[PDB]
């Protein structure tokens, strides 16, 4: 082995909502250090990989001291002396040590931080950028971002049922010019809101949560801001419906109605005919398997249909989805699965079977921009990393602006 | 010269509000690299160091391509080959190259970034943390934070005159426990706001801007939340009144009145008698010199009186203030003055003359945590770096949690 | 730049058929050296990147002294001092230096060798295997080989119209066992041929060219050998028809008849219904656009349809093929396009649009196993590199056996 | 010891006929790596050093898993920590560890791999070409190749008795021009066979096996091709009769007859009177001692007489040959004897006693070109490494073309 893991440590830091999370730091035998901050995920649930939370008097039960302990003691003891450069061996060792199928022992907050930290340490020792370490010279594509600038659903307290209303800048030949257009549109939206007596205060991802009437008003507002900014036809709309949040008893409860699966599908067809929606995430619920099958038949050749809660970044669940023809794209949330290698597996599966991958943030983020490198490393072509404000979101865009001096490839509207 | 500056560059990145700002990167002759991002400043005004803005069609007038060109061409040409370790010579060269008394040639956004980036590159060459590079083995004190968790004034659209309502965790023997307290109190406040029908969406610094009635309602709310959290007597209140914003025709226009300077002082005496306010910033206007003299006589021995707009991190203006006995503390905003050395000169003058220094963020921040290390390097004992949310604020608290593993001295209530 | 290209040279070597070709060697500023040998291409044609041949009295007009001089003089002069690790800038520089759309100035045999040699040199400098240099930690899949063990058409002198009859070992969980199976099937074929009085002497790719009656006898013989070897149901059949070779006057002349495009497609339907054929390459001619659209409608959901002459590894021609729905896979011959970057672009375009990539050899190969690393770097999942004999074929299989000790993932029949 | 052997391993790869062989890899304590592939030999026999073969269900009984194990376990355990640069000590240790006179224990395929691999690793550590490591600055002579371009005997299934019909380019002042002459002659031979209805498919060493009528018809064809190519009198003919293959009950069964030793000798005399045959290998059988003595007396001062099966590269057998005046040259096959030092011992014996050495390939070769370096290292002046086709042959020619840029000395016709 060329270099080995010499030291590993973790400690408690704060995420962008002010809750604790794990930072890990790995030192190699040449003295190269890498570190990484894990975004916040879910500590209960039977599908997702689980993060460990302390549930004691500190920080409202949200301390991560046990996750931190598991890195400093259990993981440390198992990985010191492993080859720094064999990411797959490190990640498989983490899985085997945990011994469950959802990291319910070590905690995904313990395993991901160590997984990302080791990769960074390896890249540092080679003097190479992280995206080159993860994806080689083939790492090239700067992703088209989808930028959540108007919020509703559970992400707000309004009458808007849909969770995320996003703008996507396709009509550009460079990432920086694309980034500039969404920045300009966001500024215009802020003004439009202020001038009609709405709050300009921000939600967790940097977007606005004004109390609008329904699910089409926010779209109309995006359209008029896009046009006023001078980008008509070059910026399109993406939605995250998060339909599991309002699915009860076989029905979807929105817009004062109780919708059937088939009726909600017809609603999306309607919306897609009237507005330049290019993508819809979680249009149907995470267990509405029959509905998704229909959704994909009706719209899967016209628009992107992204599984988030449907697939939870999980290779096996995505495989069954691929087989049964559900969706045509998958949100990629690395902490949801627990190591960089398992994330890569899910992405490779999707890309071998015509599913697009959207590298994704979490609601509780950090200053760590790992997912900007990851999106380029795997040529995802898409990233979902927030509005154009709040440092835990702008850190990712800034990283992508850096990577752009070395590899400036942006697909925009090109195949 | 041991190592020399070998390369200097800059490029446009985004600050935490979605406006462009400068990131600079300096490479030394051993290959060590340092980078820094500059927070947003003022591009107009007659007192402060000015940042350069392009004022063209991009980003609503706020592009920084001229500043960036100033790093890439003008500064680079001048500093290539200078001793990496002579910060003072670097910063003095920048001042001379600029040739003005307010950086209105190079732009303070061009000079600060290079000043910061060179310091990080020198610390990296030595394998030393930034705070050790800046302040040596004498760097020791983890500062007490003042955290802006309720906003008013120009920072919101309410009936509240004062700008910032802050909590300061004095009653603790460690920084980690001090920070926990403010995080717990912030979470409690978030919940109180939500249950009382206020928005929990955030202002620029991560605080809330509810439409409250007056200037004491916000204080009462902080007090309730402090006690509910279990930290009664251990956490005090600081204010930024930003009184220049309501000073007109010799009078202060607040609480539906027109106060003379004398009347406003006795109002502060009242407030300080009723509540545990330990610090008031810009209690009087930036040009109300007579008022400041009287205020300082009246409360200067009981509470901290911070000059922000009064001093603008400027050594000369501070010197006159000391001589005239105005204030007993100074807010330190490095980008206001334009280099690290000029910042250190202002701090040293203050500390030689019994004025406390509060190391400060700006409204437009980034993921760069320089001011955390800077606060420790200079033993300021206090920092003002935002609420306990938004990554551009939590990055500083996190950096302070890392520094604490090497130097854990927290003064708290100790002399 | 960490390391820069310090030296570039070339010289004439011999390919696996005894003709000259270009060997290039690149030295970096730390002393690291990479070398590569270019497979032989086409010095005429209207679509392909051209290789320069001397056309003098040496080597029957096939000298490459002008290609060699282009590396030693023109390319060298231009790329000395360029950043070793920026493959894309290297390859874009080679393209621009050339100035044409098909390397008809420098020659693709001049540019590919330097392109590959720089990549090997950068990988050696980092102590990294080439596949990790090219595809990072994400480089993982060992490809399923398609092995050309019976020949016909222009690659023989017989009644067989089709050019290549190949076996593909799908039914295995490891590459080594898959490879053993095809070696075992190959040895059995050899014995069967010898016992029937056929020659066991080899064509250019290591396969046999017995004088068989038609296009189905070779397939019947492959099935018999698959079964005797013990691998029934685990090894499938792939074909390269190379139909352009018998396309004349809008018809295909084979099996003693003149087929319409439509009639030839129906022959493939019949063949596929009777035999386990998983892939057909150049089933229709390189210019039979309407036929390919029909073929792809008819069989593209059931079998792999590989464009070789159709696409000539060219991203622009492939892109039109995607838009026009022709084929669902593409043969990747790096020397056909001229740089490793242009190769990666064609592969990325393919993989974004649901086309499979088959990393391929040429008839004139060398001991250079670059395409083995390249297949793994880009997770192509498939490779065509010859029969299981002749060192210029076995060098690639051996390289894949070496890569297998570091990443052993073999998909086989898995999605 | 400047460096020591730090790691030793082996694994199965494929030879050029598609059978397993051993690849060995040796790493030194500076991290320098050397690797080597063993050509195929004999698992049985009472004269040659033996290669170990598995004899189980894998690869028709040709697996080398036991050889591989002997490298990874027995050898490794014995040589780890030995001086990297003491080639003689390493090779003697291998011989001692084996404890037989014919490597029947470890297997010659286990020991030669390690022997070559260590030499390459030492050369790499010194930054020197292998031929310099083995032969120093005195290593100079590029060998005259004998190129087997028409096959008979056991190497085909024709009515041709002799095994190899070779061309040798003496009439040139550079190796490259000699190599070009043989490439051009081979191309002309290919055309001649294709126009007279013969197969152009290749045998194991890259030559053709047309069904000719006797042993002079092939020579006639070589002469025609030499003259048509324009190289008359500059290229000569060398034969390998491999007469042991047809020797039985005292006599030599060829051309429908049983020849006495003396009659076969008179046949060589006739053949050498009529054609420019400069060398004959194994003209008489391996145990026909009285015959060899007469053949040597008769033609030994006129033509080269090479022992292959007569001497099996074995020092002791050659020594007795020298004493009894049998042959005037020895074929040198390193895997036949089992280490580089032992190979060297045999060559030095020969060169001290006026025996010419022909560095030789095996019919199961690999991409490894060790024997090209070895020929130059020892100034053999002659090499037999196949036809001008197939990668496992052209790899050697190419390596000699590389060495020619550093040492261009070619004797050709000079003493
Ligand atoms: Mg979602
Ligand atoms: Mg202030
Ligand atoms: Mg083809
Ligand atoms: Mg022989």
């Amino acid at each position: 082995a060329m270099l080995v893991i010499e030291d590993v440590r973790a400690y408690e830091v704060l995420d962008s909502r002010g809750n604790p999370t794990v930072k890990a730091e790995v030192t190699l035998s040449d003295g190269s250090v890498g570190a990484a901050i894990v975004p916040s995920g879910a500590s209960t649930g039977s599908k997702e990989a689980l993060e460990l939370r302390d549930n004691d008097e500190r920080f409202g039960g949200k301390g991560v001291l046990k996750a931190v302990a598991n890195v400093n003691e259990t993981i440390a003891d198992e990985i010191l002396g492993l080859d720094a450069f064999n990411q797959t061996q490190l990640d498989d060792t983490l899985r085997e040590l945990d011994g469950t199928n959802n990291y319910s022992n070590l905690g995904a907050n313990a395993t991901l931080g160590v997984s990302m930290a080791t990769a960074r340490a390896a890249a540092a020792a080679l003097g190479m950028p992280l995206y080159r370490y993860l994806g080689g010279a083939n790492a090239s594509i700067l992703p088209v971002p989808m930028c959540n600038i108007i919020n509703g659903g559970a992400h707000a307290n309004n009458n808007v049922d849909f969770q995320e209303f996003m703008i996507m800048p396709f009509g550009f030949t460079s990432f920086k010019e694309a980034l500039r257009s969404v920045c300009e549109i966001y500024a215009i939206l802020k003004k439009e809101l202020a001038n009609s007596g709405h709050s300009t205060a921000l939600g967790d991802e940097g977007g606005f949560a004004p109390n609008l009437a329904n699910n089409t008003e926010p779209i109309d507002l995006l359209m008029t801001c896009i046009k006023k900014a001078g980008y008509e036809n070059r910026v399109k709309i993406a939605l995250d419906v998060a339909s599991t949040e309002f699915f009860k008893d076989g029905k979807y409860h929105m817009e004062g109605k109780a919708f059937s699966s088939e009726a909600l599908i017809e609603r999306y067809v309607e919306l897609c005919a009237k507005y330049p929606i290019c993508s819809i995430e979680d249009g149907l619920a995470e267990n509405d398997f029959e509905g998704w099958i229909k959704l994909t038949e009706k719209l899967g050749n016209k628009i992107q249909l992204v599984g988030d809660d449907l697939f939870v970044t999980n290779e096996d669940i995505l495989r069954e989805g691929i087989i049964k023809k559900m969706a045509n794209a998958v949100l990629i949330k690395p902490n949801q699965i627990g190591t960089i290698t398992q994330t890569m597996r899910t992405v490779r599966l999707a890309q071998r079977n015509n599913y697009k991958c959207v590298m994704s943030h979490r609601s509780g983020e950090s200053e760590d921009a790992f997912i900007a490198d990851f999106a380029v490393a795997l040529n995802t072509g898409q990233i979902k990393t927030g509005a154009l404000a709040r440092g835990e979101r702008t850190a990712k865009y800034n990283r992508l602006l850096e990577i752009e001096f070395e590899s400036d490839e942006y697909l925009g509207e090109k195949l």
